[PDB]
């Protein structure tokens, strides 16, 4: 690290390249919550038989004396299906993935799927571009991930039925998970060890930004297609641009080739322009430095006292993720624009990042984790008891649960590695991360019991974090206690 600050701390290199390797993080949030538009549900009702010489004696109605959305009628007054499809509402979204090929009725739970597996995409490519980055380097993988994820993107937008769609958001979503894995360990690894806390906050808060860019894209192009192609289109320029990069020095030396550890430090510091120090810098010098640094994920489920720590910390994950996917896939329902409310959960994420730090430090870490679920979960059950007419009274309630459950990530990703020892940590914080992904694919899936019981999902989106809020009294306090090095510790 010293030598970092040799060549010259906090460079220019630190400023250029950390800009441009943040810079895609402001399109994660458009695609991971991206089918809240190009997979918005329009009203859509039962098309009438061409036969017939309005819509008044063709469709049944409901309750509320809407036609209804399942059937049509058998003769001009018996129900039947649907057989020429259905009429959608060209007002808010003039077309989706559930206008295009008819993800309705039956289909309903057809749009739900696509999410769970663009989320079992985000799954892989943690483990997958995790592994690749270690062989073949942090910079080579964010090249290929740039390159993939417009491709697959575009691909998505050019897809002629929903399968080659689902296979497509599957690769774009491996692609994403390789980038905000290796964005925060190509920006980590070249700037000095007290500045690593801001390089994880700025790229928490730069995700929370890319809410009110997706609001506004899809807003701007509401059709999916032109929306799908010019959220993934940008990643073409960043694939341009990712060639430039220098490579992580800390990667060369512990892979092994200590050599481009001297050109690596070399190039930072002509671009810091403090080159006469590189210049006394050498390889001699290389051998001393890191002399030391360069000379099990089953070790959590051997050893009892880390497995109290891991089977504890996964719930937590989980439920974080798993109720925060279950609160924000649903844009609808809350008796407003879908685009305002967009905006308004990114600007509340915004004060929940802070207020959470503040009850973090003053009141301590193990609290805020129960406190910021235990109130996430309260609002989320709410939202399922309080009825529909009341859209000001659950538009309140989900963006407090949703900006409690921002507040628990931010939470849950600072406790979880004080409370793993130095051995483990990367690894038991990894599995951590791990849990939360297995969150956002189970929350779809939990989305596809409203046709049991329309308030279920978020019966159970509700349920799961307040059972996460007891799991964290089960844990230690780590406020003011310093970092663990061995698992007799504590
Ligand atoms: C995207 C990011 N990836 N890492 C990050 S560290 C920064 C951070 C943020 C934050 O808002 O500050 N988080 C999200 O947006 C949540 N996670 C997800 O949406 C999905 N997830 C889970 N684990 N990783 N992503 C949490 S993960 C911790 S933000």
């Amino acid at each position: 690290n010293d030598l970092l600050q040799q060549v010259g701390g906090v460079g220019r290199f630190q400023q250029i390249q950390v800009t441009l390797v943040v810079l895609p993080l402001l399109l994660m949030a458009s695609h991971n919550t991206l089918q809240n538009f190009t997979a918005a549900i329009p009203t859509h009702h039962c098309r009438p038989p061409a036969d017939a010489n309005g819509l008044e004696v063709w469709l049944p109605r409901d309750r509320q004396g809407q036609p209804e959305s399942c059937l049509r009628f058998t003769s001009p007054q018996a129900t039947e299906p649907c057989t020429d499809g259905w009429i959608y509402d060209n007002s808010t979204f003039p077309s989706t993935i559930v206008t295009e090929w008819d993800l309705v009725c039956s289909h309903r739970a057809l749009r739900q799927l696509a999410q769970s597996l663009y989320m079992v995409g985000v799954l892989l490519g943690a483990m997958v571009f995790g592994y690749l980055a270690d062989r073949l380097g942090r910079r080579k993988v964010l090249i290929l991930n740039y390159l993939q994820t417009a491709v697959s993107g575009t691909c998505a937008a050019f897809a002629p039925n929903f399968p080659i769609y689902c296979a497509f958001r599957l690769l774009s979503g491996m692609a994403l998970a390789g980038i905000s894995l290796n964005c925060m360990t190509l920006n980590v690894e070249w700037m000095p060890i007290h500045t690593r806390a801001c390089v994880g906050t700025l790229i928490g808060y730069v995700y929370s930004l890319g809410q009110f860019l997706l609001a506004g894209v899809a807003y701007a192009v509401p059709h999916w297609r032109h929306l799908q192609l010019l959220v993934s289109a940008p990643f073409f320029a960043f694939f341009i641009y990712s060639w430039f990069f220098i490579e992580s020095a800390r990667w060369h030396s512990s892979s092994g080739r200590l050599d481009l550890t001297l050109r690596a430090l070399q190039r930072v510091a002509r671009i810091n322009g403090k080159r006469e120090e590189g210049a006394k810098l050498s390889m001699e010098v290389l051998r001393a430095s890191l002399q030391k640094e360069l000379t099990s994920a089953m070790e959590l489920l051997r050893c009892p006292t880390l497995r109290h720590l891991f089977l504890c910390l996964s719930m937590l994950w989980f439920a974080t993720s798993f109720a925060y996917y279950g609160l924000v896939m649903d844009l609808q329902g809350f008796g407003v624009s879908i685009y305002l409310i967009q905006v308004i959960f990114g600007a509340v994420d915004l004060p929940a990042k802070l207020v959470g730090f503040l009850v973090i430090n003053s009141l301590g870490r193990r609290p805020a984790q129960m406190a910021a679920l235990l109130l996430a979960g309260i609002c989320i059950l709410l939202n399922g008891v309080i009825p529909q007419d009341q859209s000001i009274v659950r538009t309140s309630l989900a963006v407090l649960g949703k900006g409690c459950l921002a507040a628990s990530f931010n939470c849950i990703f600072l406790y979880t590695g004080e409370l793993y020892p130095t051995m483990i940590r990367q690894t038991g914080m990894g599995m951590g991360s791990t849990m939360a992904r297995v969150g956002s694919i189970v929350s779809p899936l939990v989305s596809m019991t409203a046709e049991l019981y329309p308030s279920m999902p978020l019966f159970i989106y509700g349920a799961v974090p307040v059972a996460a809020s007891a799991v964290t009294v089960l844990l230690p306090e780590t406020l003011g206690q310093p970092l663990p090095d061995t698992v007799q510790d504590l």
